[PDB]
């Protein structure tokens, strides 16, 4: 069975705010997108990579990546982007992996694929939450504190049988998903977790960038 | 009105996994506990600090901190520790509870939560948006579902309260809480959030130490 990894890299980088769309920021001489793609390939369990980038950077993305990946244009939000990439299509398994998780260890990638090959139809890597999490309303008032031990922070790559992912993305007009496993949960698919990895952290803030720099220079 | 800050520093260090109780880990020449206490005092809005440490390190803590703080022994869990520290108040208008593990917390954040208490909010916690999607997961690693990320916040410290409200909440709790606001919520108190700060991250894993080093050495 073949495994295709889709890499959403079409965001604007508006929150990190380092003056360029995040995927194209050069971390110690390599863009996040190149690093993320290399990690997927180094896992030894990914056969094809499809990267989705801002429409005005498709040429740039090919210049960077060469034959490491197929390049397509992404969309106005992460969900839209994944949907466009999915259009490219049939492999047995599909991974969806944030370019922003550029330092993900290849072994995590392999761990996700192994769980798919173990027969889990949908797989996400998770970590325990360091912070207490609270539900908060629009006025800054706390609604309550869900039990932390019952919650997990979820990373990527998220892995799926291709059939299930396709059906999930095909199927709430006013939602609204922050990851891919959400669509699978929505249509009733069972999602299994595996242990994530601190190194698969998402480069989100300038502190995350500081840490990524310390890791790669270290 | 006086402000006393309670610093839970009595954890075992088992999770951090570097062969020392975490509060006594020396980050670039200063223990997390010394750094955390100095941060509180630097804020200009904390009048008294009470630190709670493992029972066999009370002498060591005093030797380290000197008259920057009163030292007491903590307990078997974080709630127990805070409870023991509260008995020392056997009077201030406000009380902050601050993790020694959030050693790089900016003094301005401490001042921000005190400002809110003085603005009339009886219970105040600093918060940040979530970076990762969060999922509810059962004991078998099966995902139960994904709550809307935008409706949730990661909570930091210092958490601030009117002294009466906190004391009453702990008294009634003494009849698993991962923070102090949760006890206030449990008896019906209302908690307001303020914006936290990425620098007030809790040093929890080895990767966190890597980031702490990059910050203090920068
Ligand atoms: C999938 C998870 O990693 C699971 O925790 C998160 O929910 C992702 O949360 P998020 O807020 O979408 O994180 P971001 O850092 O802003 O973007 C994650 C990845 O989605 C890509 N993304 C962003 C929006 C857009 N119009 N198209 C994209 O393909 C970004 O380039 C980035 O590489
Ligand atoms: C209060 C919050 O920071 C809000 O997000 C978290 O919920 C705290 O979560 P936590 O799992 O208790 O995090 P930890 O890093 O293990 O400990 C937080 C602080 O509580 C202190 N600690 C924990 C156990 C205990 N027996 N005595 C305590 O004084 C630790 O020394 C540490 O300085
Ligand atoms: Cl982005
Ligand atoms: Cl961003
Ligand atoms: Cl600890
Ligand atoms: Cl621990
Ligand atoms: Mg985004
Ligand atoms: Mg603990």
């Amino acid at each position: 069975g073949e495994v295709v990894a889709i890499v959403p890299a079409a965001g604007s980088g508006e929150r990190l705010a380092v003056g360029v769309p995040k995927a194209f920021y050069q971390l110690d001489g390599q863009t996040l997108i190149e690093r993320a793609v290399d990690g997927l390939l180094d896992s030894g369990v990914v056969d094809t990579v499809v990267v989705a980038v801002p429409a005005d950077r498709t040429d740039e993305a090919r210049q960077i990546l060469g034959h490491r990946a197929m390049i397509v244009a992404g969309g106005s939000n992460r969900t839209d982007t994944v949907n466009l990439a999915l259009t490219v299509l049939e492999p047995e398994f599909v991974l969806v992996h944030d370019a922003a998780r550029a330092l993900t260890p290849p072994a995590l990638v392999a761990r996700v694929v192994e769980a798919l090959r173990d027969g889990y139809a949908a797989v996400v890597p998770v970590l325990p939450l360091s912070d207490t999490i609270k539900a908060v309303d629009a006025n800054g008032v706390v609604l309550g504190t869900p039990e932390r031990a019952g919650l997990r922070a979820v990373q990527t790559p998220q892995g799926f049988t291709t059939d299930l992912l396709l059906r999930s993305y095909q199927r709430l007009p006013a939602a609204e998903y922050t990851d891919d496993a959400s669509l699978v949960e929505h249509i009733g698919g069972q999602v299994q977790v595996v242990d994530g990895d601190p190194l698969a952290f998402k480069i989100t803030t300038k502190l995350d960038l500081l840490l990524a720099q310390a890791i790669v220079r270290g």
